[PDB]
């Protein structure tokens, strides 16, 4: 193998990101002035008098996104509008001044008190466009302002898992386009909570720019460092092939996926969009889509302006919850047999549901395989097969065979990368075996999982 292989295959993630990819789906909450005013874009110096919502319930909520499998939720403490949610020291455009709880709340605290109680993590969404504050569009003094808030955020309310952030931006009163010191609010973040992902507009985390309902057929976590300060775009469908990632030696990166998508067409709650919420199959297939290939999966529910989530998203998210669940318990039911093609000492780690364990063939394995027998003919549609992604992303084709009861075998399916999770889904179909064909891989492939089920 040569340098620059070597090189591909060693590429891995730092602790905070390994923490991140195995949290899978956690949950967006946007809630805010915009909500009260039935917009997705707030005009700024909106009336905080128009903050009255009569029954906040931030309970009923993380009940909701429990029952939905969320590992965590981010909340957008400050939106484009500029309002925040909790009693910034630095504005008065702050639920300090709306009549809700008499001016003495702070939903910042109550969201991150909730979801702790829960068990869930929580991360923040400060917006760097602000379409309220003074400074906005004066430059550094926005930074300062920004910086601020951030500081409040991040030393007041517990451990943050991600700092989301995108890049929007405009001109102030002044006429003059603010430009974000990207790199200093790098710093701060980095040092007020280390283990946070900054999300999108920042190093950890990409935003997978995928087209709603799509995701990519390989979607790589190593790739060109470039998608780092987003030629290539970050909606490109190949990011990190071999021929993608050529000339760029070195210079590339862990960088994986997150698809976001809101469980409405708005982001923020609209009644007119009441009949438009995701159902919990649409979710489900979402899910085995996005969490089966590769990438982490934000999901967006709103609540309505009296402060509670709707009924239909409250359903889609426990139906939602109750199919993950049933899949995960049908994935440890499951009875087989694995057998190596080399390494069959290290077979039995693909089935000690230690995550830390993995089987890896030898080098001189010409044709790396895994075989899983059934104790009888078993109906099955899908296989899941996972890397040991702390080692590094390999696998780069997976072909995927089934003995039938009926003598012969067939091909029931192909995929090209695995990295933290595929599910690959095909017909129903009734076999005495599964054979995983490791078609592919940069160097020795490193595997912690696979198994045969049905969904
Ligand atoms: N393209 C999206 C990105 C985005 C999504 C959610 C946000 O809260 C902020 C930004 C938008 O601006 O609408």
């Amino acid at each position: 193998a040569g340098i620059n292989l070597n090189y591909l295959a060693n590429v891995r993630p730092s602790s905070r990101q390994l923490a991140w990819q195995r949290m899978e789906m956690y949950a967006f909450l946007h809630f805010g002035m915009n909500t009260m005013t039935d917009r997705e874009w707030g005009l700024g110096h909106e009336d905080p008098a128009l903050f009255n919502p009569r029954n906040v319930d931030v309970d009923q909520w993380m009940d909701a996104l429990v029952a939905g499998g969320m590992a965590g939720v981010i909340l957008t403490c400050k939106h484009h509008d500029g309002f925040c949610l909790w009693p910034s020291r630095l504005t008065r455009h702050t639920v300090a001044s709306s009549p809700w709880r008499e001016g003495k709340g702070d939903l910042v605290r109550e969201v991150s008190e909730s979801a702790r109680r829960h068990g869930l993590k929580f991360g923040v969404y400060l917006s760097p466009w602000d379409r309220t504050e003074e400074s906005y569009g004066k430059g550094k003094a926005y930074d300062d302002f920004y910086v601020g808030q951030l500081t409040e955020l991040l030393t007041q309310y517990g451990p943050i898992f991600s700092v989301w952030l995108d890049g929007a931006n405009g001109e102030g009163k002044n006429g003059k386009t603010q430009y974000y010191d990207w790199d200093r609010y790098y710093n701060v973040i980095r040092s007020l909570q280390p283990d946070a992902v900054i999300s999108v507009c920042g190093p950890d985390v990409r935003w997978a720019g995928n087209e709603a309902g799509h995701v990519r057929d390989n979607e790589w976590s190593v790739v060109p460092r470039r998608l780092r300060s987003a030629t290539v775009s970050s909606q490109d469908d190949d990011l990190g092939s071999r021929e993608a990632v050529a000339g760029y030696g070195d210079n590339v990166c862990w960088y994986p996926a997150e698809v976001d998508t809101s469980i409405r067409p708005g982001w923020f709650y609209h009644q007119s969009e009441d009949d438009k919420v995701m159902s919990a199959d649409q979710l489900f297939d979402l899910w085995l889509s996005a969490v089966g290939g590769n990438s982490s999966l934000l999901l967006n529910i709103p609540p309505s302006p009296e402060g509670l989530l709707a009924e239909p998203d409250v359903q889609s998210l426990k139906g939602l919850g109750r199919r993950v669940s049933e899949f995960r318990e049908a994935l440890a039911s499951v009875r087989c047999e694995a057998r190596t093609s080399s390494a069959s000492a290290a077979a039995a780690h693909l089935v000690d549901g230690n995550r830390d364990t993995f089987w890896r063939p030898d080098a001189d394995d010409a044709a790396p395989a895994i075989t899983l027998t059934l104790p009888q003919p078993t109906t099955i549609n899908a296989i899941v097969i996972e890397e040991a992604i702390e080692h590094g992303q390999r696998i780069e084709h997976l072909r995927v065979t089934g003995a039938l009861p009926d003598g012969t075998e067939r091909v029931l399916g192909q995929a090209g990368t695995v990295g933290y999770r595929r599910i690959l889904r095909f017909d129903d179909v009734e076999v005495s075996s599964v054979t995983l064909h490791v078609d592919g891989s940069r160097l020795a492939p490193m595997i912690s999982r696979a198994a045969a089920v049905r969904i």
